[PDB]
């Protein structure tokens, strides 16, 4: 399914679920708070 937190997601490709913000520094998933 989708990713969660601290997962390797690509920014612009929406690899993580619709509840996190993919970072562009090391391509990791994290909360948007």
């Amino acid at each position: 399914g989708c990713k969660g937190f601290g997962d390797s997601c690509t920014p612009g490709k929406n690899e993580c679920c619709p509840n996190y913000a993919c970072s562009s520094k090391h391509k990791w998933c994290k909360v948007y708070l």
